[PDB]
This record gives structure tokens, C-alpha cells and sequence, in this order.
């Protein structure tokens, strides 16, 4: 029963090439946030998106479709660092401490 | 009911009281792991717990139960600090990777006086 699908689950990349990660919504949602989880487990957030499209560093995010079905998160020349495991989540509502998360994504780059 | 589901959607406490989250799951957890939203957005972990009971400060944790059906999260003499959106996560499936998270809980602290 998932209203917030993640892919891929698992990919592995080459040090220097660039690859997306999606996040699927079985409905139109308001906002969207991804994450990259620390060395401690914390979820940091990456970007948080209503709409439009956002860049930092190799980074970047879009949440620009017309219904918003989907959002993705597009990593550049990938380092080695990279490596770790990223999550979704969707908001419902335009205002909801509420958030719907994806499964996660896990990143393996190598050298 | 999907596999994890928190509890108290919302709650107010004046400060100095005591209360306590929970995050219940359909069927049993390999580990649980608590977090707090930052003001950026972030899910900043408090506990990890794959069984017993973890305290630090005022916050008190217990994976403790009917074999991992359920965690809770207590919150002792609460402080305006503490006010802020509460999250759960349990691993069920694969390793680390791919938790499965509650919707989670507002909590507001108010002042006394
Ligand atoms: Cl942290
Ligand atoms: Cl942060």
C-alpha cells in the first residue's frame, strides 16, 4: 500500500556520472522533501520543494510537473561521499506537520 | 492501518508535566528509532533501539513489550524546548536501509505561570 513509491530502491555508480532518484505519489501532493540520512540516522534535509525546481552544490531537485505526481532529485558528478541511503516525503496538505515517506533509496557510488 | 502508525496525532502539556508517544506497529519491529523535526526540516535521531529502554535527559525510551509490538517515547518534566514534531521509524524488512516512518506527532509545550 504505498502513496509515496521510491526508486530506485538500490543503484550503483561510477565516482564522476550523474543519475536521478524519483519519488512517486499516487496523488497530487503540496510539497515535497528529500533526505540524505547522516552517520548518526538522522534525516537531513536536502531540499523541500512546493513546486518548481531547486539547486545546491552537485544537487538538484524538481517538483515541476503539471499534476506533481512525482518528484526527482538528480545528483552530479557523484563522490564517493555520496554513498549512503535517501529518503522522500510527501505533504498532503499545504500547512501538515504530517509527512508520508518514501522506502529509501540506497546509493552506493564506486571508485 | 498501515505497518506503523504514531500516537497522539497532536497533544499540549504545560511545561514541567509529563507524557508519553507511541508508535505501534502491525506486526513485530526488528528495531525502532525516535526523532525530532528540526525548524529546517530535518528528522534529527534521538534513540535507536533494538530492545530495553534508552534514557538521556529527560527523554526516556522503551522497545521493551510484547516482543516488539509497540515503542514508546516519554517525555519527562517537559520544557518550551521541547515543543516540535515527534517522528517514528521501524526496520522490519531489509538492513538499515528502507524504514518504514508514523505520520507524526505535534507536540506543544506551554508555558506556565
Ligand atoms: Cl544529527
Ligand atoms: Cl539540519
Amino acid at each position: 500500500g504505498d502513496q509515496v513509491e521510491q526508486s530506485p530502491s538500490a543503484l550503483s555508480l561510477h565516482e564522476g556520472t550523474d543519475s536521478a532518484l524519483r519519488c512517486n505519489f499516487t496523488t497530487t501532493m503540496r510539497s515535497v522533501q528529500w533526505f540524505r540520512q547522516n552517520s548518526r540516522g538522522s534525516l537531513i534535509s536536502l531540499f523541500y520543494l512546493a513546486s518548481g525546481t531547486k539547486e545546491n552544490g552537485r544537487l538538484k531537485s524538481a517538483f515541476d510537473s503539471k499534476e506533481r505526481r512525482y518528484s526527482t532529485l538528480h545528483i552530479r558528478d557523484a563522490q564517493l561521499e555520496d554513498s549512503g541511503t535517501y529518503f522522500c516525503a510527501a505533504e498532503a496538505s499545504s500547512g501538515a506537520w504530517q509527512l508520508i515517506f518514501g522506502s529509501g533509496t540506497q546509493l552506493t557510488v564506486m571508485p
